[PDB]
């Protein structure tokens, strides 16, 4: 779900 790894990457990002 590529949309989906923003949120996963905006954790320490």
């Amino acid at each position: 779900a590529r949309h989906y790894k923003n949120l996963i990457e905006r954790q320490r990002y």
